[PDB]
């Protein structure tokens, strides 16, 4: 059998290794995402639309390099690229825009990163991935210059020295998720112990059900060479093995010459680590460790993710206005796709940073009753998946809905065949 | 303590006392043992059901009246004893004494008949006595036939045979008493509706040292195939002629209970013994301590290892909803059910919550108290025009008899469970409702 | 061989869920292993025989419980004497003579405070009589115990101090009586009557958890086969509660009625014999072995860290014994304490502890009577076969199975360090 | 008693942990590594790395094989590099507490059967006392029947360790193990044969193979390439050498890094330094609990003893455990339980004292002294021996306890005793 199955059905984490299989092909779709670096390799719209089609889910922006101009026209290059696949409604890729600050420096919140927060909120940029993040008040200065109209961007925590990894419980408990900046990380503590950090903030997420990111070095070598080395290719599968919602591509993108071919590889090597993923003590874990809860939203999540394993459900269709429902899903590492049928654009996008939630931005006309609205947005996240790959005839499908509308009233699970 | 701190904090640390909830979050089977606490009070309502013989010390309607308000879920009739005169006598005793509550439709409780066969003897085949016995069950309209002395399969269908085209419905439970229905004990339950462990029979065939053995293989497989189980013979033995019981007979109903049995059963003690009321309350104090003290954590997780992969929608939402009821210590799961199927499957998993099955049908509200767990409510209100409605309708009666009956209270979590189409087989629905 | 894998549920054994070791449980898997739950008898009437008492000894009774809240100190002092003869009489056969450990049932407290002075007189008597083990009536917290061990006085620093459990306030002050205590017995007599009757079994479970867990010996008491005082056969119920009692983690169950007063003394011996000899291979130990190990906490005496090395090498080979020298019985209840499925064989000089380890689940003792060898080694080796021949005279072992030999370094007690694999020739 | 700082140290509170989850999730990068150094590091011997002044560098770093790739060079060259490695390990015999067995492997060039190359360079290493043979390409057991044979009358004790560099290899796994004493997963050719990406799913599975049958594995290739050219390595190459060891490696390989690199020494230091960082975050109760349920039962009093000493080991958080053995097969089944405790090995076998580098956790000492008239008299001087080097080596403190495994009679093959001692 396909995806590992055989390894999947193991008695003990070892006898899983054992069975893992070089044959046995990946099925499902690719869960953890990709960000890529937009810089000078990969500004313009032609090369966008190819790291788009290669696997590309967020696109970082460098503020410690280029300009202002200089960003607004990476942004606006994205978006071109973005929507020129938005014709075909069922295949749209949202793709989130991700502003990486420069950092405090040697002082508070550096004036440059004022000015770079508010050129952030005027452009609409979907996420911030904060440098240099050393205790909770870095994230409420953060928070306080992304104004009033700034509320709803996820602020990404970067932990990149000795006082972020000893103050990690208090940044998480305040940020939307966290980013393992190893570059920095490796100057500032011993090389030798980036992996513990690394391992311990991936756990301490995943216990968190937030978003943890993996960056820098991870395919260094292809910047300048087509094929990277077999260190490089075992530690992007190490960080999916890990527990990591995203990985990311830095200089391999922004400046190297094989920016497609290292988003392709990053799309390769998650794909096959994904499977490779030993569900059966990893869901256990979870499930044991996740807190005892009276949200409804919660409650459902667990039966949902529970029932999808129950049946080997091809994917859990979920309604979210905010994402938080397709989040409450997605830590509990479901095996099946959670399909995320949406109309807010900006959570469409942000929900990238969730590993295995698959954004479809709703755009067809409203139903006139509520419960025939519902209907067509699982119809369509029923056709979307059937065309991308995801669903066929026959398929068992978890869909995961609201018992009114607006934000916080997930409370619905339906077991659905499919056709 | 961070897996139960939030909810500590919500339902305070007096609700995490209770029902032996300490001994519940233990990480091992060991620390289980070792924080079962006698001051751990049980609150949940009492999921085994107790089958009472009936006979000369149980008979009179006003006995009855007291039987069932003690605790009596099913009664057995043992067609090894009596007439059918006799028989139809305490039947119609007992449908008198149930009828009694019917007044008040929110506190109403069915009460399952059993017929249970004379047997064999020493003949090969179903005998002439046991063919006029399950004619005279289905003419009287018994929901459960235990059968005596089953050695194969070809034992049940032969019962399934005498019972006709109209005792279709009839759940068949057979009585495993020998070695052979023991040895061949696969294909029997393969082919009956439950098991009943005879012990009194099986401790004269078989070394009365191995009966414990034979009892917890067959509790642990039919807790596996998701039938019911029952436990029968000298459970409380010396309360036949004394009002307290023995520290053996005490332990033995506790770990019949353990094991995993879904009913208990009273012979002597409520048939022909001076204390037939005491017997029920003693079997019914005992099984609601004994069900706090079930390992719930190993057992679910045992459960799911075991169970094969579904592609049975109803199996599929069964186990979705019994998960997100441990999730929020969800005070009930309401389910709605035709054939009593659906409530079945929820029963497999052995929720702590209670399972609150309502139904139309009157013979399916006393046969799913084979069933752990199940508390059926009759629904008699005609059908609504509208479908939704009318589900919406048969929910609402559930949670408001939830809560005239004490199963739930304003702030509590119910699971709901219910189909997308009317009619048998198409369960696929859970939801998530706080109680207002 | 393939037979081998059939008996002793050795399927159920293999199995990877304890729902799935109960789905593999064979009626027709035949017990091979030695009963490992050793039986309390009370002494009385209807078995103070000394030939009667012969029959109870080879029936399987381990320990003659004295019930001092019946008889006067006359009464009690024949009875020591008529035990010792009945077990003498088997001493003629060294490789097949068994000890029985005498115990004295304290009368207890009454509507007093603690230590009655019935129970003072009764404990010298105990002392002045050789009694191994004192069942102390009534434990109620930690100043109790210290009061029986302070009434034994300075000639009863080796007698054991099992405290019976049998009202609210021992069980909620279970914790501090345990750590005192040398064992606990769950009195469900009392207990049925101090406590609501169906919180009995919640007791009596959480006490064999936590005398499993601190590796002390914890006795199940009373009721256990009521009918056979009068009946020859007992109810379902009662084969029931000794097999339940035994898959709980009890090292005894114990006789009352059945053996003291009863017309069944005899056959109630051969039917607990019976009945925990088949709980005993039932036992899931794969789970049981693996939370014994997590629960116990790491330890830096040799005879301890010897003990669980032991074990684990005897799971390993299936050794069908686990051989042991011991001068207090200490050694053996270190290895007692991990439940292993192959007997400990403890070989001692001191008729004492032979008499008080059957006080150890799965502990069979052996009294080695031959003078000490000149040169240690010889000695400690004579004493190794001693063991086997005993083990093979009593079908415990035969040619070619594997055995672990539990030694010490030097002599005198506290030096066990030594673990070794054994083939038997 | 240990004290609160002893609990805080080598990821303890990590290890304690009753889930992977919560394990992970303690693991702490200010709590310091003590134990030494249990994952064995293979350097490539060639034009950066052949000098002697170079080697004992290199054997100080951490060195514990030394590779000859008979890929490159020719037999004078290899046969010099083998004389400088001798010359560099024997420098330090004057000592005991910095003298340390390096083995020496050769590394064949590869093949329709066994190329005539190997059969001469299979040659040159028996006449030049080779420990390890890393044979190339094996693709199926003929192929190490080949090795074997090619290995003739005089070398029959050298290790074969079978490199799987191809999807056949891949696929004919487990027929290559049974025959082989280990084997190497050789990642650069292994990821040109097979897709890049599935390399990392070949090596997981070699590695939990190889630690069910006891057996070592290597892992190799571009652990630490940068390095090459640059003093400190990428991100990517110091989890890739953490994972190696954290997924069950025996050892760790450098290739282009120490033979031809501007950074020997400071690879082998690096190696070092994750290895160690590394085995202490390995979540022991786990993999013991795994290890044990995967084995099965057994009647060799050798393998019997060798888990309940792990077990004693563990209870007693046991600092060693010392095993006496002529082969290094005692040594060999304590280490496939992997335990935390050091496993000194005392032999006077010089060559099993270098073959035992292979197995994780295995610190061997060569001993020389004449051999005692009485047996117990000669068992005991060598108890003595790992003692006292252990107490000087750092490993070992008076107050401490030790397992020791040792065997009733002497001889290869009788292991049947586990002792636990207190250190005076
Ligand atoms: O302290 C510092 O000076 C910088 C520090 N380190 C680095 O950025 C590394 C070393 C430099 C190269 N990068 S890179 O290759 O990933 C990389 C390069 C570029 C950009 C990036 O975003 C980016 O990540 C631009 O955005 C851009 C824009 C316009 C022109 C050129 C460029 C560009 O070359 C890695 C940091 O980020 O804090
Ligand atoms: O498929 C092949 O072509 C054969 C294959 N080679 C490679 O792919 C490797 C990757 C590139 C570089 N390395 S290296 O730097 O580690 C390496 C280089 C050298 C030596 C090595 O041992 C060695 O591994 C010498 O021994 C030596 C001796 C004398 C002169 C020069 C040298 C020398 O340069 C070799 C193999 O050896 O298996
Ligand atoms: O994940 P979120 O943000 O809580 O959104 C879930 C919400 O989406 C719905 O399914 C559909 O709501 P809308 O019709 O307002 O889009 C609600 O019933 C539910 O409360
Ligand atoms: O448990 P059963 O026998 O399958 O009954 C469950 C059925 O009950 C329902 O919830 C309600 O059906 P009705 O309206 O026919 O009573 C169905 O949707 C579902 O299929
Ligand atoms: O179990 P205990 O009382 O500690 O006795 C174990 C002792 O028995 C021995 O094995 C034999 O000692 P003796 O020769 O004194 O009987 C000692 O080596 C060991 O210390
Ligand atoms: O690991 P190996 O090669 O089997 O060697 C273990 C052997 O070493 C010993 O401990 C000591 O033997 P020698 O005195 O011959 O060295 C033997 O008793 C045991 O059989
Ligand atoms: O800023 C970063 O991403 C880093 O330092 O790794
Ligand atoms: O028939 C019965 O119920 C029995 O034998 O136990
Ligand atoms: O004293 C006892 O043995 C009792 O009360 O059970
Ligand atoms: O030969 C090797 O070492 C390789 O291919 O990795
Ligand atoms: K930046
Ligand atoms: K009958
Ligand atoms: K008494
Ligand atoms: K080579
Ligand atoms: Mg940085
Ligand atoms: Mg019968
Ligand atoms: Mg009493
Ligand atoms: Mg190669």
């Amino acid at each position: 059998q396909q995806q590992q199955l055989p390894a999947a059905m193991a008695d003990t984490f070892l006898e899983h290794l054992c069975l893992l299989d070089i044959d046995s092909e990946p099925v499902a779709a690719r869960s953890t995402s990709i960000i890529a670096t937009i810089g000078p390799a990969s500004r313009s719209v032609e090369r966008l639309k190819e790291m788009i089609k290669a696997g590309m889910n967020i696109a970082r922006l460098n503020f410690s390099h280029g300009s202002h101009e200089y960003h607004a026209e990476s942004i606006a290059n994205v978006r071109e690229a973005v929507e020129s696949f938005a014709g075909s409604p069922l295949s749209y890729r949202p793709v989130a825009i991700a502003l990486d600050t420069k950092g405090p420096g040697s002082g508070g919140l550096s004036e440059q990163d004022v000015r770079d927060l508010r050129f952030g909120v005027e452009h609409g940029v979907d996420i911030v991935f904060a440098s240099f993040v050393r205790k909770a008040s870095d994230v409420a200065a953060v928070r306080a210059a992304l104004g009033p109209e700034g509320h709803g961007i996820k602020i990404i925590s970067k932990i990149e020295n000795h006082e972020g990894v000893k103050r990690f419980d208090e940044i998480l408990e305040v940020s939307d998720g966290i980013m393992v900046a190893r570059g920095d990380l490796g100057i500032e503590i011993p090389a030798e112990k980036v992996f513990l950090a690394q391992k311990m903030m991936i756990g301490r997420c995943n216990l968190a059900g937030k978003p943890v990111v993996c960056a820098t070095q991870m395919l260094e070598s292809m910047i300048t060479k087509p094929r990277p080395t077999r260190a490089e290719t075992s530690d992007v599968a190490n960080a999916v093995l890990d527990g990591a919602d995203c990985i990311m591509l830095s200089g391999e993108t922004a400046k190297g010459n094989f920016p497609v071919e290292a988003v392709k590889m990053q799309h390769a090597i998650a794909r096959e680590a994904e499977a490779a993923v030993y569900h059966r003590q990893l869901f256990e874990e979870l499930r044991r460790a996740a807190p005892l809860s009276r949200d409804p939203t919660e409650v459902t999540a667990i039966g949902a993710v529970e029932a999808a394993f129950k049946c080997c459900a091809a994917a859990i269709i979920v309604l979210t206005t905010t994402g938080r429902s397709a989040q409450l899903l997605s830590r509990y590492r479901p095996r099946a796709a959670v399909i995320a049928v949406t109309r807010s654009a900006q959570a469409a996008r942000q929900v990238h940073l969730c590993r295995g939630v698959f954004p479809l931005l709703y755009r067809e006309p409203p139903e006139a009753i509520w419960a025939d609205d519902v209907d067509r947005r699982v119809q369509f996240g029923i056709e979307s998946g059937k065309l991308r790959g995801f669903l066929r005839v026959g398929d068992l499908v978890i869909v995961v809905t609201g018992w009114r509308p607006g934000s916080g009233y997930t409370n619905i699970m339906r077991v659905l065949s499919i056709s």
